[PDB]
DNA sequence: ATTGACCTCAGCTGAGGTCAAT
DNA sequence: ATTGACCTCAGCTGAGGTCAAT
């Protein structure tokens, strides 16, 4: 119903959180790009995350994210992410190519 | 982890309840030829049902199977059974050519 | 005819990608 | 660079079917 990061419409369960497009999103570009080390709250780091805030303060926004459960683990690292790439390449190639003798 | 019917082995949720295969594939046909109101229990409507006894009464089992909660509305109709065969045959086909 | 271990498959779920807007 | 609404698609889930055994 409601993302649990920021409390706008959830669009389902994403990395073992019920939470929206847009956390989904940063959650999993800050793992993949490895860009938490970097984020810094320029205040208290207790900012008040909601939908209209949740782009005032990236390392409360993300810490947020960890807090409520969400799952680095099942963000694919570099490796995995070009075989999954390549697989789906490999069955528009199957596909492609066994649809044809 | 174990059915909630008979109690053995579990294979996870069929028509909305934790069950085995059997007492899934019991359930579906029941439902499917509409056998249920044919089963009669041959003792007091009290039969235990676990793993070794789940054949002995059906209206047993069968009533067991409901009071579990099972969802009769998760088996398909003739109407739309029908439809989801035709719809399969046409992708083996299709795909059979090719090759 | 009935059971159930094992199978196929449609459609869902939840991954990663895209790109207009910022 | 970054965001996020919208996308494609592998693989999971849970329906129905098969068939050796009874
Ligand atoms: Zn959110
Ligand atoms: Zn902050
Ligand atoms: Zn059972
Ligand atoms: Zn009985």
């Amino acid at each position: 119903e409601l993302c649990v990061v920021c409390g706008d419409k959830a669009t389902g369960y994403h990395y073992r959180c019920i939470t929206c497009e847009g956390c989904k999103g940063f959650f999993r570009r800050t793992i993949q790009k490895s860009l938490h080390p970097s984020y810094s709250c320029k205040y208290e780091g207790k900012c008040i995350i909601d939908k209209v805030t949740r782009n005032q303060c990236q390392e409360c926004r993300f810490k947020k994210c960890i807090y409520v459960g969400m799952a680095t683990d099942l963000v694919l690292d570099d490796s995995k992410r070009l075989a999954k790439r390549k697989l789906i390449e490999e069955n528009r190639e199957k596909r492609r190519r066994e649809e044809l003798q």
